[PDB]
């Protein structure tokens, strides 16, 4: 179980890259931008947020794994 | 294994809501693009449909594993 | 488990494509956008190499992981 514990951070490693990588994409077409824009804005910010608190939990969830594994 | 199997529920979480804000990405960038635009529309709706097939497959597979794992 | 390392695979293909619709995207905002844009390419260039590097590791710890399965 040790190397499928492994793969859940690596995975975990890339969804958060990914988020930050996303959040660099969505300033850009902010910035490019300045309709429905402003809906599209309020979509993108609840996104966001609730994603940075899904990877947060994702990484308690790893952590208590990874102990369960170490106990 | 409750906390892999859970974990992978919230792997799947994100990588659900990822393709959420890539979908308004795309959105953002098609409106404001009005070369070689009509390709990459191309293959963003391949990767688009592929995506969602696949997130679709992985939610099955999530409730097999979970399955196995209430039995 | 091998339910489990089978979703793992999944996820796996999961990040890969939508590493791919983000390639795009990308690619997208830098041919829109022709500031802070110096630094925006520098974070996005050291982030899409970075997450390269990453699906690489990842997925030779599904080989492995899978190998262990299979033996």
């Amino acid at each position: 179980l040790a190397g499928i514990v492994q793969q859940q951070q690596q995975l975990l490693d890339l969804v958060t890259r990914q988020q930050e990588l996303l959040r660099l994409t969505v300033w850009g077409i902010k910035n490019l931008q300045t309709g429905g824009w402003q809906e599209w804005k309020r979509k993108v910010d609840f996104l966001e947020e609730n994603i940075t608190a899904l990877l947060e939990e994702a990484q308690i969830q790893q952590e208590k794994n990874m102990y369960e594994l170490q106990k």
